[PDB]
């Protein structure tokens, strides 16, 4: 797409120095990135609608004054469905209700009471997927939410939702991997949910997260864990819950220790929860394999491979 809106936005704020690296990286990505033509076309064929009623606080919902025609709704439906799989959500957009694989609204509600007041903050969502959580952040009072995700489809999905939200400029998605960033040190709060178990180097992931935070900034870390003490860390084989390159699944206490090791303070384990099939499952918007498929049919306490079932922790830390 044209990131000139975003470059122009940070040129006049505390992220201006990101222009020293960002535009060159996007320029490289725009070259390298067949299915994208089909996904990006789906976004362009979508209508430009300005929400008459918008709710970013209790969900991500958009309404028109008078309902849309059954034909324009069908257009949105079949266009949005071209961007499957839809994993993080849900979105309610002019009656089109995108029920995503994840009930990310649950995880948001559970995480929120533990967060520092988002009001006025500038935030980085690492591996943001669809960008669902960023819209919630705007609703909770965040000034600016930036997500990064190198998956091409998530960019189209977020821009799709953006243009259905009236080209809202308060959230953005940049097709970068967290590796590619310098030490920006400019975000009040960094979220890293669903990313750590995918990193070859877990400590360097945590340092790289710290490098994006202002002093006394907040880190919200969410990832897969197992049960155990400080010394308990699983590294799975070829597949874990059918995922191909999973590296480190520590216990939450292990993770707590890791955050301390990397220079974080006031580290709180804010929640540990088994992932259930009510939170993650197949929908009309995500139809391929999901959690129930990943579990041992005769023991939901285990994956299909033998490992303990998906369990997710939420840690919160402060950068001194």
């Amino acid at each position: 797409i044209d990131f000139g809106n975003f470059y122009s936005l940070i040129a006049k704020n505390h992220l201006s120095h990101w222009l020293e690296t960002l535009p060159a990286q996007i320029a490289n990505w725009q070259r390298e990135q067949g299915l994208f033509k089909q996904w990006s076309n789906a976004v362009e064929f979508l209508p430009e609608i300005k929400p008459y009623r918008l709710d970013l606080l209790h969900s991500v919902t958009a309404e028109s004054e008078e309902p849309l025609s059954a034909g324009q709704i069908k257009r949105i439906e079949t266009l949005m469905r071209n961007l499957m799989p839809w994993r993080k959500g849900p979105f309610s957009l002019y009656g089109v209700n995108i029920d995503t694989e994840w009930r990310s609204d649950w995880k948001w509600d559970r995480v929120l009471p533990h967060l520092s007041d988002l009001t006025g903050r500038t935030i980085l969502d690492v591996g943001c997927g669809s960008g669902y959580h960023m819209w919630r952040m705007i609703g909770a009072g965040a000034h600016l939410a930036v997500g990064i995700d190198p998956t091409q489809l998530f960019l189209c999905q977020f821009e799709a939702v953006r243009k259905l939200l009236g080209n809202d400029q308060r959230a953005h998605l940049l097709p970068l991997g967290i590796e590619q960033l310098p030490a920006l040190k400019a975000f009040d709060t960094v979220f890293s949910m669903g990313v750590l178990y995918h990193r070859r180097s877990p400590l360097e992931h945590l340092w790289q997260l710290k490098d994006q935070l202002v002093n006394e900034g907040e880190l919200v870390l969410e990832t897969l864990v197992i049960d155990g003490d400080e010394n308990t860390v699983l590294v799975p084989g070829d597949r874990y819950a059918q995922m191909r390159n999973v590296y480190f699944i520590p216990s939450a206490l292990a993770l707590k220790n890791w955050l301390k090791k990397c220079g974080f303070v006031d580290i709180r384990i804010a929640d540990v929860s088994v992932t259930t099939t009510e939170e993650q499952r197949r929908t009309e918007w995500m139809v391929t394999e999901s959690l129930a498929d990943f579990l041992d049919p005769h023991d939901p306490g285990k994956t299909v491979e033998g490992y303990p079932a998906p369990k997710r922790a939420v840690l919160i830390a402060r950068k001194p």
